[PDB]
């Protein structure tokens, strides 16, 4: 599986930092056995892609569930599409638990997205009362059945990436070891192997959402079912590019 | 009160299609006091308001509370305002009621905006269940003590243009007549003399939010309450011109 490190930026973003991002991508030493995304907000998704090096991925951060209407407010896949952009990120935890995304939700735009030729990283994961309780499987893998059950075609596996966000761990004074994630990440991919197919557990990247940083990613990357990172501050520092240097 | 027509693209543009409109606009006859607006997609917000001259006002069709942070997929005012963009529609029936977007969050945007220097068309309205059961008044009022409570000073009505969508009317077989949006558009104004102050009250612009045609246009720009429109599919096509002419 080849190794997957997406920087989410989060609503962050100008023109003037933009660009010291862009040098700095563009100047970087990474290795090139590795996947490399970066996830704009919305209004910078079309210079940003346009400046920087195709080898890097540009993502949107949301997108909708057709291809156009009366949803104000709201981008499709056919929009990003129009702007040279082929990823997307969906069910991140800050739009299922503030913004109200529903599970159903996210797999219909997965479902919608990836049949307009862009790829999705899928996110996941439970809270903090849900993992007390035991639960942290069973709402992984709700999560992961309604991406299933709205899935149009089986190869549309070939263009999701999973990613684990513990968000028992956020905001939360708990934190989350690489011994915990890699468990987590195992439970995924066997759920994989049983409701989908032993060959898609094989090939799926798994990355981790949680806090990733230049001190921890070595740990985290060796893990033999973490498939590389969706970092969140890091994505905005030189640390980045250690990151994405992980698995090297 | 100067005429004020704003063209609501919702989730519809292409470079395209998006160039089309620009050049019927920036080539339209267009009554000199009329104030116009146009909201794209967040995607192509820096590219239209590049393209189209400062005669027209380019608008987000949504943004969040705070300048930055950890909002997956949510833009920012100082964003809007770094590309060049200095209005937002807020509150639109589209987010509140398919959107799950709250009174309270309506009102801290709308705050949040017009101090970062964005204005604010901010929508308000009732749905058939509302209307039927006589809570027209109830509704829209609160929908406004939900703004005017989360507003810094009575001084940001300036900053803000009133849309009222009568949500009973889209998509249920019911229709409004040019007296029943006068009739409401007469009650917002009074509770703004009321609970704001008649300064504000009577310089402050009431736009019609439902079906806006160019057959209805000028019936409705008549009404002494009703100072223009918030236009939905007829944006996207020539009679939005004849919308704009519907005052002179």
């Amino acid at each position: 599986r080849k190794f997957f490190v997406g920087g989410n930026w989060k609503m962050n973003g100008s023109k003037k930092e933009n660009d010291k991002l862009i040098e700095m991508l563009t100047h970087a030493k990474i290795d090139p056995n590795t996947e490399v995304l970066v996830a704009p907000p919305a209004l910078y998704l079309p210079s940003v892609r346009e400046k920087l090096d195709k080898r890097f991925h540009v993502a949107a951060q949301n997108c909708y569930k057709v291809p156009s209407g009366a949803f104000t407010g709201e981008v499709s896949p056919a929009m990003l599409k129009d702007v040279g952009c082929d990823w997307v990120i969906l069910g991140h935890s800050e739009r299922r638990h503030i913004l109200l995304e529903t599970d159903q939700l996210v797999g219909e735009k997965t479902n919608h997205a990836i049949s307009a030729g862009v790829n999705v990283i899928a996110c996941i994961g439970e809270k903090l009362e849900e993992r007390e309780a035991g639960k942290t499987e069973e709402v992984c893998f709700r999560q992961m059945e309604a991406i299933r059950k709205n899935l149009s075609a089986a190869a549309m596996w070939n263009h999701i990436v999973i990613a684990y966000e513990p968000v028992w761990a956020i905001g939360t004074g708990k934190t989350a070891t690489e011994q915990q994630a890699q468990e987590v990440h195992l439970a995924v991919r066997r759920w994989m192997e049983e409701k989908v197919s032993p060959a898609v557990a094989k090939s799926i990247r798994i990355i981790y959402g949680g806090s990733v940083t230049a001190a921890n990613c070595r740990t985290l990357a060796k893990q033999p079912d973490v498939d590389g990172f969706l970092v969140g501050g890091a994505s905005l520092k030189p640390d980045f590019i250690e990151i994405c240097n992980a698995n090297a």
